[PDB]
């Protein structure tokens, strides 16, 4: 029993953070193999990466130097080439998220990881991180048996706090781009899918004062759903949903309907999953994983 | 900015994380240098739990009546003994990767991080603190028990709590790395309820300045209080007693935004009585009580906004 915003254990990830320093800006870097993934920015990028050497670029594993012996540009990633394999390197897979999909975080500066936290990609491409000025290079991650992969690199911070990055290919989630200049995060939408998952974890763990005898369609579902500033619910979400509804015996629309009643009527007083509001950052495989003793 | 819940790095605890096997029962196992610490309950079969005689469910085993792997190797489990609720399996290998540690004993108010367990394996990782009450709520399943809580300074690991049951609520309770349990728990299938709860009021003024460092004063008034008259509201919603040592322990977040300790526990007062009306704190509908003073200057920016 028991229902936690729970990080997949970053012991993996911590063998990979380096410290990046070029010039004045100092941030963090992933290690794998002979290649430190760091954000271009610690750096016109090909004007600016021209003017610069390898000895330019100083990396630090630990107490340990590393030596670079090249460097170039993927999108917004830099791949410095250093002379030493990470004897440390998981088995690892560069993948690209979608928004709704959640990842944990290993937030680092110096090099050094200070904390680790669970979240979810928004619909409009940002994530509600904590990050102060240093955690540039910190990574998102899953793991999958015992391959890591790495979805996220932090790269900045946008005007109302929330945070922005790319994928390990250096192609960044949202339409910003790594510079000084107005960007603002568009209006965010709650991602239905995960509060339908989450409304699930809560009728295994003994929370059913939200349920009722009646049903919707998915359309009259989503004409509610569309006023509320509520993501769409197609068919392949109610799909995924599917074992959720098995386990505890009732229908996705049926859900839907009891979810359709806490948007307009509210929570009255009362509280799910010890929560005053709707949460959407555990994916319907979250909350499997979650109520079965997945391990890594 | 921002502000999570946020554990502390899992990969020195990661290295420890043994399967131990007794029999017919299978649990988690915490391997240090040459011991593998777990719960003494793992001698228990269902049965003995409502009323177990360890001693002598202790004596009639030996070292290879032990199972410990270590991955997919197997320890040799060489001695055993027993310390208060903890089973001490000396094994024939140190732990290559032993981190530099302290087993500490921690006090209700204080939080940790979680590497919940299974097999040995590690699955996941969660912060939470001690409640009032000592039980901690976490999630723990079938299996779980031998999970052990942590906090990490520089490279030093503080192990603070190994998991052994859950009570009938759904809360979870368990012992000091010494086998003390926290709280009047016993290690017996006993009708034996967790106590009522009470929410951390030096927490959540921890967690109010923290509001304040990340750019909102919106719950703030231009009222004070005296202590007393604090704690006489206080009571009155199931709020711990705010005492003067927890009044020292949040004047570097007092300083650091320039709002007095007691100015901080009149917003808190009037936020009990009016509630948040639609608005949030922090990304929160309710007053979280799980960050400390300590947690709060750890995580949040020396710049106030
Ligand atoms: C609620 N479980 C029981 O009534 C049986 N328990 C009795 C008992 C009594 C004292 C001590 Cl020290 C240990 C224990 C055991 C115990 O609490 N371990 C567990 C710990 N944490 C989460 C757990 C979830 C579930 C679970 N068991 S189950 C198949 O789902 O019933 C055990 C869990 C076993
Ligand atoms: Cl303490």
């Amino acid at each position: 029993s028991g229902f936690r915003k729970m990080a997949f254990p970053s012991g993996k990830v911590e063998g990979c953070m380096v410290q990046v320093t070029c010039g004045t800006t100092t941030l963090n870097g992933l290690w794998l193999d002979d290649v430190v993934y760091c954000p271009r920015h610690v750096i016109n990028y090909e004007d600016l990466l021209i003017r610069k050497s390898n000895h330019n670029f100083l990396v630090q594993a630990g107490n340990v130097q590393l030596r670079v012996i090249g460097h170039s540009m993927q999108n917004c990633v830099l791949k410095l080439k250093v002379d030493t394999a990470n004897p440390k390197t998981p088995k690892y897979k560069f993948v690209r998220i979608q928004p709704g999909q959640t990842f944990s975080v290993l937030a680092c500066y110096n090099g050094s990881p200070s904390g680790v936290y669970q979240c979810a990609m928004r619909p409009n491409f940002t994530i509600k991180g904590s990050f102060l000025n240093g955690s540039c290079g910190s990574v998102g991650f899953n793991i999958d048996y015992d391959c890591v992969s790495f979805c996220y690199m932090h790269h900045m911070e946008l005007p109302t706090g929330v945070h922005a990055g790319t994928d390990l290919e250096g192609n960044f989630y949202g339409p910003f781009v790594d510079r000084q200049t107005a960007q603002a995060a568009g209006t965010d939408t709650t991602i239905t899918v995960n509060v339908l998952a989450w409304l699930y974890a809560a009728v295994i763990n003994g929370d059913r004062w939200f349920l009722n005898r009646f049903t919707t369609t998915l359309n009259d579902f989503n004409l509610v759903a569309m006023k509320y500033n509520y993501e769409p619910l197609t068919q392949d979400h109610v799909d995924i949903l599917g074992p959720l509804s098995a386990q505890t015996g009732i229908a996705v629309l049926d859900m839907c309907a009891s979810l359709k009643e806490l948007l307009q009527n509210g929570m009255n007083g009362r509280t799910i999953l010890g929560s005053a509001l709707l949460e959407d950052e555990f994916t319907p495989f979250d909350v499997v994983r979650q109520c079965s003793g997945v391990t890594f």
